[PDB]
């Protein structure tokens, strides 16, 4: 679990969204995995606007931060799940490192801001939601 509260606007992984974020829908895009919707509160989140290829994500099956070489977002192909079928997840980025099921929503940063959240992963590998481009995120 996990999201990124920035302005007026909650970013989590579209298979965790609530009935809430669903009534409150403001985007959402199945083929990169996100969901945005509106809040009342000012949100605590910085956007990275940058191309960095190293960060720190947390990951909570760990209880830890550690560090990360990732590729640059890019189609991938994403085995068939209960939330989705076999199909290329768009803006998705890979690294090495550890990743269970419930590490979904787990913020990477680089020093600008976040960069984006966990979405994928195995054997491994853990699979970030890129949102840097989402430009609109800051107004
Ligand atoms: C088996 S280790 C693991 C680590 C992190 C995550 C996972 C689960 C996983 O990748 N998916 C299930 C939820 C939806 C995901 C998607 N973006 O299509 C795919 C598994
Ligand atoms: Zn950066």
């Amino acid at each position: 679990s996990g999201a990124i509260y920035v302005g007026n606007y909650r970013v989590v992984n579209r298979h965790l969204a609530t009935h809430n974020d669903w009534a409150n829908l403001v985007w959402e895009d199945s083929s990169r995995d996100l969901l945005v919707s509106s809040t009342t509160a000012q949100g605590c989140d910085t956007i990275a606007r940058c191309d960095c290829q190293t960060g720190v994500y947390y990951c909570s099956s760990r209880r830890k931060h550690y560090p990360v070489s990732f590729s640059k977002p890019s189609l991938i192909f994403v085995e068939a799940s209960e939330y989705y079928p076999a199909r290329y997840q768009s803006h998705l980025m890979l690294a090495v490192g550890h990743s269970e099921p419930g590490d979904c929503g787990g913020i990477l940063r680089c020093q600008h801001g976040v960069v984006g959240i966990v979405s994928t992963g195995g054997n491994g590998l853990v699979g970030f939601a890129d949102v840097r481009d989402l430009l609109w995120l800051d107004e």
